[PDB]
């Protein structure tokens, strides 16, 4: 034996550690700001009503559990493309796209990474924003690509280093791969404004880079599915043929069901089919075919007018609660007599917020107020409720005064 | 742009090719023996009663859709290890195993392949039986391992080439990897008998090879979960610390839900925690966390005495039907006056049967009898029903007489 004696204990996960440490807390006051999923005003997981409705519909039909095609549920992939691209989008209407179901957003990103490793002969380099979601690194590295970075977040203003971004991108070698977060940047919450986006599109076009969009928060960011996909649609319209990963984890609250899709924009329908054949060859030896549950739910919702309609109301409802918490934290910090500038809290979008707090401060927060978050000053706004926003503002004020 | 112009259309799937021809056919006597899933006596997909019950139970509980841990549902992984190893297994009781949820058997196989590529310093060679399930090749190849083979099937007798298998295995360099089908060999249906298994274990032990078991048909093969896992259990008892992939796709009819597991037998519980850490690190960047539906269903069945009892009756029913079909086919052949030896049909186990028919005979069966199968003479026993076993016997006689 002794096959594994040399296998060492891997590094402990920080996110994991704050939740765990949060749990062993006795403060009734305590708060978990490291939670990566949406929570209602009561701090509870939220299953959408449109989701429960779709499940009752599925149940009623007494559906089989037979394998889906390698590429996934056709009603799902089509609807997914439609949601992303837009109903009257030329890319959509001509059928010059290829969409395959992936295991949520992460599985979709990996499939894409693997596809690029295999067929993107022009380069091995992937440029991630500084910083980006931690998983981005291993996804691409494991796939066999090299990681590079472009300036993005400005720690001085807790906003976008637009100038730094433009300078870096301008210098990226032609035909390199650039990863862009479609909206609700993770982990900062800092997104380019529509006008900066047009400028970014132009440089990307000029450098003839392959733009890879990570779209995990469509609709969940601003409450508007069209506005959330604006940037993506802009690049395509500018004639940039992107690659994209979509997640239904957050926008439909499908977390554990794992529904997502990977899309490639091709020159034509003919090319899309060639590309499609190769994606199938790639997926087979990965997991054979995708999990059916989440795809069935998502497909029902997107394809049934009445459910799609209720869905839009509910996503807006989630986006609104987050926006409300941001607004309330700022007002409450002001009311406390805080002299610092906290406008970044309201300028930021989505679930994550880069507070600008320093590590020793985060520490004071955990130690004396029972407020759990990562040492990078990142807080999950999902963890803030109307009932504790006051408490958090006070604590923050105390530690920063 | 023209990023994908050099992407060639991938080769067509012959199996799919067989199903499409089948579908076109207007002869009401047509048979599809190219089907890779269980079919009832009426030729329909079958969702187990215990599955319907578990589902209803889940709905009733209004469970959330929160992310499962990376390694999967703990209740599912424990129950999965228990099923494979046996309740009173030393490996199990001592907790010297590590089980992680995978995307059905395929995903689990791949996770394992990736784990070997990363940590199995001793060799890059994986020896597969001749022949093996088609997907085995690219699974190991995509993972970065080298493929080798050992003689397994004997076309002379449509049975095991024991002499050849033993000779090949005896020449495998120490510390190489050998893939073994736990039961219901895919695609021949030829499995070693107990005595043969004892000899094989002795050699694997002696040459100190890492045994990788693919267990996709536990309970489905003979209708007895204990008997089906006999060989895997025997290896472990002999002091061979194996690696194993389990699938619930067939035994539970979970197909599309993708419920499976990957297990590593370790020296001790300590070593298992280390290996588990490394498995989590590998999985995150693949798909983050596993699909919940299938696991929930499978856990409920295994962990609920009433449901479990019911499942055993149902899996037995499935296996029984298949054995009955093999039985009926053989007697009907004699009945038609087939002088030939068709004992292999009954000696073979599981879903697949290598008939020994030649390509030209297969063509005649398709062309003249509207009986669809692959040219290797492989038949899916699931496609045979009480209503058509007679016809098949008939057609076989005609083409071999
Ligand atoms: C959540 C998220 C994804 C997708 O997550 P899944 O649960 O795998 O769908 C992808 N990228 C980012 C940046 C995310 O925050
Ligand atoms: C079915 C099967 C598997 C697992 O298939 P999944 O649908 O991915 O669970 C693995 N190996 C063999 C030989 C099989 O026949």
């Amino acid at each position: 034996s002794s096959w594994w004696s040399h296998v060492e204990m891997g590094p402990p996960d920080p996110i994991l550690g704050v939740t765990e440490a949060f749990k062993r807390d006795t403060n009734s006051k305590k708060m978990n700001l490291g939670v990566g999923a949406y929570r209602d005003d009561n701090g509870k997981p939220y299953v959408l009503n449109c989701v429960r409705k779709a499940e009752a519909m599925i149940a009623a039909k007494k559906m089989d559990k037979e394998y889906l095609p390698i590429a996934g549920l056709a009603d799902f992939t089509r609807a997914s493309a439609e949601l992303a691209l837009g109903e009257n989008s030329e890319a959509f209407k001509s059928g010059r796209y290829v969409t395959v179901q992936g295991i949520s957003g992460t599985g979709s990103l990996r499939v894409g990474a693997n596809f690029l490793q295999r067929f993107f002969k022009f380069s091995r380099d992937v440029y991630l924003p500084k910083p980006s979601w931690g998983n981005h690194t291993p996804i691409f590295r494991d796939a066999g690509l090299q990681l590079q970075a472009y300036r993005y977040y400005d720690p001085k203003t807790c906003s976008l280093d637009f100038t730094g971004a433009m300078e870096d991108i301008s210098k990226i070698p032609e035909k390199s791969i650039i990863l862009l977060h479609a909206c609700a940047h993770n982990p900062t919450g800092v997104d380019p404004r529509q006008e900066q986006w047009k400028e970014l599109a132009s440089v990307v076009k000029k450098r003839n880079l392959l733009a890879y969009f990570d779209m995990a928060y469509q609709g969940f960011a601003s409450g508007d599915i069209n506005r959330d996909a604006w940037a993506l649609r802009h690049f395509i319209e500018q004639g940039i043929d992107v690659v994209l990963s979509q997640s239904y984890a957050k926008n439909m609250g499908l977390y554990g069901e794992r529904a997502g899709a990977f899309t490639v924009i091709c020159r034509d329908a003919e090319e899309a089919k060639r590309v499609e054949s190769q994606l199938k060859i790639l997926i087979r030896p990965m997991y054979s075919n995708p999990p059916m549950n989440g795809a069935r739910i998502a497909s029902l919702i997107l394809n049934t007018p009445e459910l799609r309609k209720e869905w839009l109301v509910e996503v807006k409802g989630m986006a609104d609660r987050i926006i409300s918490m941001r607004t309330q934290l700022v007002s409450n910090l002001k009311k406390e007599g805080s002299s610092h500038n906290w406008q970044h809290i309201t300028d930021q979008i989505g679930m994550f917020c880069f507070t600008g707090l320093k590590p020793e401060q985060v520490e004071r927060l955990t130690k004396e107020f029972s407020i759990y978050m990562t040492k990078d000053g990142r807080i999950s706004v999902a963890g803030v409720a109307s009932s504790n926003v006051g408490y958090l503002a006070h604590a923050i004020h105390q530690v920063t005064k």
